[PDB]
């Protein structure tokens, strides 16, 4: 594979820090080595000295004097080595990528710690997109990806979706406007990638099947496009065995996968990870190096100490307690919507995630009902407009989150909504 | 002032999160309000429960159950409100900007917390630069800004400098190729900004005087460019007492100032702040929103609790303790270089910062002496090549850091260096 067509002139021009290069000779050398190279501060000047963090069902994490100096100090752009080896290990355990032992240039598996999955996704789009480029996704999509894409000046082509996510025949229909050989020609302007959330799509909650994923991968191989697998709900799947990922089937080294610890470990710590082909992961690390330098060494050390003590087993037991809480929350929003919304609205049961996508029966645009009327009543929800490329277009949909609300709060929220849905249909 | 000439088409196209827009109506605000809007996970599912951090000359920072849930949760893109009000307060105390009460559109003072000063600088260059644009800078410069600038495709105009920083007559000579009216014509390609490190420039250690700064500001006003004042050594000045900043004199609202806590509080926590005109700070916040979302809530809470308990007095007692340590380190590298390098090399005494810029007497390029010969001897330093736009150009300079090395390490380093210099002068 040739990654050069997937990287901008700006991204290709990125160079490794000539400072880190000299600094890395220090880490590969003996204790007798003297360095006057790095601009690392003296950590003894830092005011925080020790840290003791308690863990619910787990050993208390302690940062002694030395560990604290390391945690308060600079670290590599890709991430701390202990977090990197544990995450690569996990990707192999879970997804067993075929690329593990490929040569670097051919797209060997590489991983980098990002400041949330959002940072990885952002740096990938900025790496790939030139203004006017064609890009594939299924609308409704995650707003953060729509807000990243909009300033990039690309052409978003919508791929049809149902309850089983992206319809492969819709993808086959869009792709048919180009020839498989048109991928090799830049001027023919073939799509650079396919963006998708294969588990509990934000905001629908729909998941792709194994069969659909295989049809999508064969199409990515045929029209030589990348698959941006943004999977933050891979660990939040409801009443399902884990369907293989696009990374698990990545024989070509054409999948960039974004994983998030935001729903399972911490949203505020800003720790996510990006898995993909080494030439592309490298371009992302070089952009991180000039922006954030590296993710918080402190937060990485907090997560790495927890993760290492749990094991890939203790981690999974934790994922299971998290799914349990979110299933009970989904059951509660579903009970509330059954009680108040049946006959007034339509919704599919989410497969993964923390959102219910509700279609209002007799209203074309729920924008004023949700932004004006519902707000004035003290009930907040999201209008469907926020999850489309054209936000000016009317939407009969709303997104309801079930993460934090108590059953009794959901009951009050939906009664207000049914009352507001009725006050909108009762106008003769 | 018109900021639209300092904002690219991609930066202007950035929109605030429609999600977050709803999320802020909840903050304003009765307790009776129910939200099903945000995708905020339930923080009771996070495994870390409490934190106890000990402080050097200060109260033990304790994160109770509620504080920990907030610290592990998402927060605003610009930063946590307590850190923001304390930093704005400090900027007023220290710099007293004239823009404090200007209307937003006219460039009112705004501040945002960034993931190090590097993130702020990066997002500012990306906000301003279009390929082929002219930018003013004094070489040698900080490598990280050279590696951010290189992929942006701009033209870096070298402004000459001496021991008192940038020579204002050199800037006056460069600018004379345009007319003050040329800033109104985009096609006349007038420089968009002047980038400066006014205290202890990386790698020289030279500081601008008050008089030079006033001549530079009047030239910035005349040719209507911005001043990107990257001041990470403002709190690390030796035997000087702090010269007024470009922000202190910013009557026009044309200064973007980057401050760093990397040398005073923590390099690894990735917490810095950007102060500048509200329309420009706003464009930076919108880029942060789509990349890192926000800086670590946890790290911000650590810093904010320390800073609020210290006050602007205890913060100051700390920066003076930090200067004290670096002062002694500077006397030690200076003692070592006096002992071994006199007659073999030339150097100026740094005014601020943690680096000594050494010029080797009879060598044109110290690249092989430092990268091959010094490395093989176990002594690491940086070749001068790393701090120039054209790195292929030979440099007789090296950068020696005095942050961490002990006096006895400096002695051994400078002896190796002198012996390597002597051996290199014997090659005809
Ligand atoms: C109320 O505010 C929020 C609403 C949010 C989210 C975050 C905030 C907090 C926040 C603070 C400051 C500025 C803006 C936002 C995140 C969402 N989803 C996370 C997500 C990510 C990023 O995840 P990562 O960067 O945390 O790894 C990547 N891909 C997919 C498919 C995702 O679904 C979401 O749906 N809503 O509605
Ligand atoms: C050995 O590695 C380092 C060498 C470093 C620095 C950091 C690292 C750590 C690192 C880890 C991962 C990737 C790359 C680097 C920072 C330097 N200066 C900080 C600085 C900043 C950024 O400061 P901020 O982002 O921390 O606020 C802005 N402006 C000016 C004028 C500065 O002088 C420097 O001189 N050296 O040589």
């Amino acid at each position: 594979m040739n990654y050069a067509r997937f990287i901008t002139a700006a991204s290709a021009a990125r160079n490794p820090s000539p400072i880190r290069t000299m600094t890395d000779i220090l880490s590969r050398g003996p204790k007798s080595m003297i360095s006057l190279a790095g601009g690392l501060p003296n950590p003894n000047m830092f005011p925080f000295k020790t840290a003791v963090i308690t863990v619910e069902n787990g050993k208390t994490i302690q940062f002694g004097e030395e560990m604290m100096k390391r945690a308060l100090q600079y670290s590599p752009s890709a991430g701390i080595p202990e977090l990197l080896s544990w995450l690569k290990q996990l990707q192999i355990k879970l997804h067993n990528p075929p690329t593990i032992h490929y040569p670097p240039s051919q797209g060997q598996m590489d991983l980098c710690v990002t400041s949330g999955s959002q940072q990885g996704l952002c740096k990938v789009f900025e790496m790939i997109i030139n203004p006017g480029d064609n890009v594939l996704l299924d609308e409704p999509a995650y707003s953060g990806t729509l807000q990243s894409l909009h300033p990039l000046g690309c052409n978003i082509i919508n791929v049809a979706s149902d309850e089983s996510g992206i319809v492969p025949d819709s993808l086959r229909d869009i792709l048919s406007r180009w020839k498989p050989e048109d991928a090799k020609n830049p001027q023919k302007n073939t799509p650079k990638f396919l963006y998708t959330v294969p588990n509990g799509n934000n905001p629908t909650g729909n998941s792709l099947t194994s069969e659909r994923k295989k049809e999508i991968y064969e199409l990515a191989r045929k029209y030589d496009f990348l698959i941006i697998e943004d999977d933050p709900y891979y660990f939040l799947q409801f009443n399902s065995g884990r369907v293989p990922t696009f990374l698990s089937m990545d024989v070509d080294g054409r999948v960039i996968r974004a994983d998030s610890f935001s729903k399972i470990i911490s949203s505020g710590l800003r720790i996510g990870f990006l898995t993909g082909p080494k030439p592309l992961i490298e371009r992302v690390i070089l952009h991180i190096q000039v922006s954030t330098l590296h993710p918080s060494t402190f937060n990485q050390l907090m997560i790495s100490q927890l993760l290492h003590e749990w094991g890939e087993e203790g981690f999974m037991a934790h994922v299971d307690r998290v799914i349990d809480f979110y299933s009970n929350q989904k059951d509660a929003i579903l009970a509330a919507a059954d009680k108040w919304l049946t006959g007034l609205a339509e919704w599919h049961v989410p497969a993964a995630g923390m959102f219910l996508w509700i279609k209002v029966k007799g209203i074309n645009d729920v924008k004023e009902l949700i932004e004006e009327k519902a707000v004035k009543m003290g009930v907040l929800m999201l209008p469907g407009n926020a999850f489309y490329v054209d936000s000016s277009a009317p939407s009969p949909y709303l997104r309801a989150s079930f993460s934090s609300a108590s059953p009794e709060q959901m009951d009050v929220a939906f009664q207000v909504l049914a009352q507001l849905i009725k006050e909108s249909l009762l106008v003769p």
